[PDB]
């Protein structure tokens, strides 16, 4: 099973920058969502969930086929709440109907990270919409109630190593949990991309509590929360080291996140030798828009 990247016919960097800009402008303008967090965090989560279905063993799942558009994947309980991100992107897709679904969903994530003052994430085009029968079954995204061994084993399926895992988890500095979506409540309503996840892990006083959905989570007096899988990064000696590294080096964290997130979004895709090199998009700020 091979998924070969195929550039949307006749499209070049300038076409994709226009799509980036349309998403970025909407992010700026629809700022009310989720008590003024806006749509950045949910779009990052969407890009991760459409990618996180990949299995390195058979090359099924991943971002290529844009299969979240199909009912089976759209209604996965693990994807509860991501419909808000789908609805955000819908008008954009109507404006630029030439772009594939996988390309749009993944570009949404890249745009969100950059517009939230994160690192630049190189991005490649050419994902191709695949038919409904290529939709992966539910159950491939991870559980939050587990420990460090689970997290490590889970991520081996996505060909991610310890450093890549800890860097990717830094995105949890963004946004919040919603009891109705996942059975967890709380967060920090943050919409700026920083290394604060790692700082909060090391510096807050965490207490284990049972929430109103009968799930255990770690809570701090500052009003923050960690999932059990978040907290596992300071329980495991190998993860802890890396957590300390990112807490003390913002630039390192940005560079490692950029690499891991691009890899996550590209897993399962074969890029021909003639393919364009990755694009790096300018932010609205860089364009004076
Ligand atoms: C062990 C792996 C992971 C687990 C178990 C996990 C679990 C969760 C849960 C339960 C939520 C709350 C969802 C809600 O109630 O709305 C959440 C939120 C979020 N996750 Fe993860 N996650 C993991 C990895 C990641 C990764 C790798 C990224 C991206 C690089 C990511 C990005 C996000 C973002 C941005 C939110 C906030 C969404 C919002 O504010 O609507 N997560 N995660
Ligand atoms: C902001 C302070 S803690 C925190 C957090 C920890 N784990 C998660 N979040 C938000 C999404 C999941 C976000």
């Amino acid at each position: 099973l091979v998924h070969v990247a195929s550039v949307e016919k006749g499209r070049s960097y300038e076409d994709f920058q226009k799509v980036y800009n349309a998403i970025a402008l909407k992010l700026r303008e629809d700022d009310e969502y989720d008590n003024y967090i806006g749509y950045g965090p949910v779009l990052v989560r969407l890009a991760w969930h459409i990618s996180g279905t990949w299995d390195k063993h058979d090359n099924t799942g991943g971002s290529y086929g844009g299969t979240y558009r199909f009912k089976k994947e759209f209604n996965d309980p693990s994807n509860a709440g991501l419909q808000n991100g789908f609805k955000f992107l819908e008008p954009i897709h109507k404006e630029f109907p030439w772009i594939s679904s996988g390309d749009l969903f993944s570009l949404g994530g890249v745009t969100a990270v950059q517009e939230m003052q994160g690192p630049k994430i190189p991005w490649r085009c050419g994902r191709v919409d695949t038919p409904e029968d290529t939709t992966p079954d539910n159950g491939r995204l991870p559980d939050a109630d587990k420990d460090a061994g689970y997290v490590r084993t889970f991520f081996q399926r996505l060909n991610m190593n310890d450093r890549e895992v800890v860097a990717l988890m830094g995105a949890h500095a963004l946004g919040k949990t919603h009891l109705k979506n996942s059975g967890y409540e709380g967060g920090g309503a943050n919409n700026v991309f920083t290394n604060e996840f790692y700082l909060n892990l090391l510096n807050e006083d965490w207490k284990l509590e049972k929430n109103d959905a009968n799930n255990e989570q770690w809570d701090s007096k500052s009003g923050y929360m960690m999932l059990p899988t978040d907290y596992s990064l300071i329980q495991d000696p190998k993860y802890l080291s890396i957590v300390k590294e990112y807490a003390n080096d913002q630039d390192k964290f940005f560079k490692d996140f950029s690499k891991a997130f691009e890899k996550l979004l590209e897993n399962g895709i074969t890029f021909p030798k003639d393919a364009p090199s990755p694009f790096i998009f300018k932010t609205l700020e860089e364009q004076g828009l």
